[PDB]
């Protein structure tokens, strides 16, 4: 009976994905087979309806000097964030001396556009290796976690921020109340705090359980986000659904009563209520479909082997740690995983220990099948791998169901 991180209410578990490793730790082949593990389980608060994990992994075990995810490895996402930056430049950052703070800037994928507009800005990036990649682009970055105190410090030296933005970061931070206190300290009275994160609605519709892993503490909805803002003096004033990362919502929070919520907020709220998205029964039905997908995927993977078909994976996603460890999938079933990230190549996946090789190594002679872990990048990947499919190689997907095509 863990206490909700937003409100302190009681959290009821609906899904247990068992013992899991750190999702973003990629070991050299000769490293000790010891890994940090934790119990990955998800529940819903009874008071505010926030869906959240039941065990926190300490921040510093996940985010540090060698954290390996590089945002700019995706062309879709480079475009996606450059367009978002231009939109803030045309709307919220038209003053004499605007200021935008990004929480979790990573390699600078969004802030580069703000820096090239000459606008004052600051990225928080506690993972110093990717922080340095953003600094190389001329971005101003602080290697610190955003929380109340570091926000107070930026308020004291730099003044208020017109925009605070976080993408695929806010749902990573169990200490969201501290973040929100920092937002309260730092945001201009007429500013916005905008964040976008994997949306509970899409996870349930797609049964995309690999969206649940150490770094995703919260599975936000419009319902839980509205409650969360309210309990903090903010108000959810816009929502926009996004296709990226398997389905997200971008939430816009403002000081309460400062702006009138768009019709979009009330409409999404009513669709979630109508679909009973956060009801414990809907969430338990999702958990039972997760089990059906495990059972189908392992049966397929085993049949492929019995039929002497070769199988690899494509994309060394954090998400895949859930898949391989919950389903029991290792190198006997999926021999290698191909990935464009240097820091992940010539390493082994967490827990399951499948070797990671450069994507340039996925080439003729192709394997018979590629299990598509980077399924949120399907179009971008398939576009670069038409020869594989032309050769008769096929993709195994497990979202929204197990199928080959
Ligand atoms: C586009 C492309 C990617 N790839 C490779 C690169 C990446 O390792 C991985 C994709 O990881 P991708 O789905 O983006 O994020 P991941 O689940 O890891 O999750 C990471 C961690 C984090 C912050 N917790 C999160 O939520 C998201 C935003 O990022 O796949 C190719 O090989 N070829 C390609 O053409
Ligand atoms: N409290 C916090 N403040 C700011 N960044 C944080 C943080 N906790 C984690 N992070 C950073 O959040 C980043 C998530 S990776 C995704 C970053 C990028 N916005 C994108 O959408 O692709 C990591 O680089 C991690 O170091
Ligand atoms: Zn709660």
């Amino acid at each position: 009976p863990t206490a909700c991180r937003v409100c302190g209410g009681g959290v009821q578990e609906f899904l247990d994905l068992g013992r899991q490793p750190l999702s973003d730790r990629f070991r050299k082949p000769d490293e000790l087979d010891d890994e940090f593990t934790y119990r990955l389980a998800v529940g819903r608060c009874d008071s505010c309806e926030m869906v959240q994990l039941t065990e926190e992994v300490p921040r510093d075990l996940m985010f540090h000097e060698v954290y390996p995810y590089h945002s700019s490895g995706s062309s879709v996402m480079r475009e996606h964030f450059a367009m978002l930056a231009r939109d803030f430049l045309a709307t919220e950052l038209t003053g004499p001396d605007p200021f935008i703070v990004e929480i979790g800037c990573n390699d600078g994928i969004m802030l580069r556009t703000i820096q090239e507009a000459g606008v004052r800005h600051l990225g928080f990036e506690p993972s110093s290796g990717v922080a340095a990649k953003a600094r190389e682009k001329g971005i101003r970055v602080r290697t610190d976690f955003f929380e109340k105190a570091t926000a107070d410090d930026v308020r004291r030296t730099e003044g208020p921020a017109n925009v605070i933005y976080a993408a695929n970061t806010l749902c990573h931070i169990p200490y969201v109340q501290s973040v929100l206190e920092g937002v309260d300290a730092l945001l201009a009275p007429d500013g916005v705090f905008v964040f976008e994160d994997p949306y509970l609605g899409d996870i349930v519709a797609k049964t995309s359980f690999d969206q649940i892993y150490d770094e995703h503490f919260f599975l936000f909805s419009a319902t839980s986000v509205q409650g969360m803002a309210q309990r903090c003096g903010f108000e959810l004033v816009d929502v926009q659904r996004l296709p990226v990362h398997g389905g997200e919502v971008r939430y816009t929070l403002a000081r309460q009563g400062s702006r009138t919520p768009s019709a979009a907020v009330a409409q999404l709220l009513a669709a979630e209520r109508e679909q009973e998205l956060s009801d414990m029964a809907t969430l338990r039905a999702f958990a039972g479909n997760v089990v059906k997908i495990r059972d189908e995927l392992t049966a397929l993977l085993h049949r492929l082997r019995a039929e002497g078909r070769s199988v690899v994976g494509y994309g060394a996603t954090a998400k895949s740690a859930t898949v391989t460890n919950f389903c029991g999938i290792g190198p006997d079933l999926v021999h290698s995983v191909y990935d464009t990230t240097p820091d992940k190549q010539n390493r082994l996946t967490p827990g399951a220990h499948i070797p990671v090789r450069p994507a340039s190594a996925f080439s003729d002679p192709y394997p018979d099948y590629a299990l598509l872990f980077a399924w949120n990048h399907a179009e971008e990947i398939m576009a670069k791998e038409q020869e594989f499919h032309q050769a008769g190689g096929r993709w195994i997907l497990y979202v929204p169901e197990v199928h080959i095509r």
